[PDB]
């Protein structure tokens, strides 16, 4: 039926649906650090979050967003491999039922426990909309996580949790500021992709960043408490929202690091 992470209507089957699931830029990837080039040309990101304005944290059944307003310039991506300036939209995640597994992209065959995704659209076009038609729409800054020492930035989302715990549920989530969630290295790996949820459009210019942020094992346990189904539903939890590593094709993955 409606595409999700179970075994009936999982990643395997998305391209039943959507068919540019085989397509020639799909993601997430393995990035393989030996085989990925330094590329001396690429730029700094420029990451610009000091007016970033959060309004609402949402539970959109396959995981949890944060939205921020769009309408102006606030918070923007410029730099590294890109070409104009990107507006933050929203960011969310995906994470594993065990601290093993849960990242999407891997780093020689290493999954992180979860990975955090910063959502960004090209402003020449637009709108959002418009922009995931473009092989330039969007730009995706992937952190990944590791649990070890807590995260004091990530505490506020954690403790909303439980006020949007099933499909369908939001709350008011202001004065969020996303700073908090980044690594002190600003380094990555870029390659262009895709969207790693239907309808996986190829319009994503990836940005990975290569030192995670470490979590607790009590703020990772709180994402594993949320509910892919809706109020009334038989229980299941939110676990395991990633697809898995896709053909790189021909594709190279460059590394603005050394
Ligand atoms: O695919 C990803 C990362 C990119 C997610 C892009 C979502 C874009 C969004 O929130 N709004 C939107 C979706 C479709 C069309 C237009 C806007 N993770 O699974
Ligand atoms: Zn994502």
């Amino acid at each position: 039926h409606h595409w999700g992470y179970g075994k009936h209507n999982g990643p395997e089957h998305w391209h039943k649906d959507f068919p540019i699931a085989k397509g020639e830029r799909q993601s997430p990837v393995d990035i393989d650090t030996h085989t990925a080039k330094y590329d001396p040309s690429l730029k700094p990101l420029s990451v610009s979050y000091d007016q970033a304005t959060s309004l609402r944290i949402l539970n959109n059944g396959h995981s949890f967003q944060v939205t921020f307003d769009d309408s102006q310039d606030k918070a923007v991506l410029k730099g590294g491999p890109l070409d104009g300036t990107y507006r933050l939209l929203q960011f969310h995640f995906h994470w594993g039922s065990l601290d093993g597994q849960g990242s999407e992209h891997t780093v020689d065959k290493k999954k992180y426990a979860a990975e955090l995704h910063l959502v960004h659209w090209n402003t020449k076009y637009g709108d959002v909309g418009k922009a995931v038609q473009q092989p330039d729409g969007l730009a995706v800054l992937g952190i990944f996580l590791k649990v070890g020492s807590a995260k004091p930035g990530l505490q506020k989302v954690v403790d909303v949790l439980d006020s949007i715990k099933t499909e369908g549920k939001s709350a008011d989530f202001t004065n969020f500021d996303p700073r908090g969630l980044l690594p002190e290295s600003l380094d990555y790996w870029t390659y262009p992709g895709s969207l790693t949820t239907p309808p996986l459009a190829e319009c994503v210019t990836w940005i990975v960043l290569k030192e995670p942020i470490s979590v607790s094992s009590e703020q990772v346990l709180k994402f594993r408490k949320l509910n892919f189904n809706g109020e009334g539903e038989p229980e299941e939890l939110m676990v395991d929202n990633w697809r898995p590593a896709q053909p790189l094709k021909n594709r190279q993955i460059k590394a603005s690091f050394k």
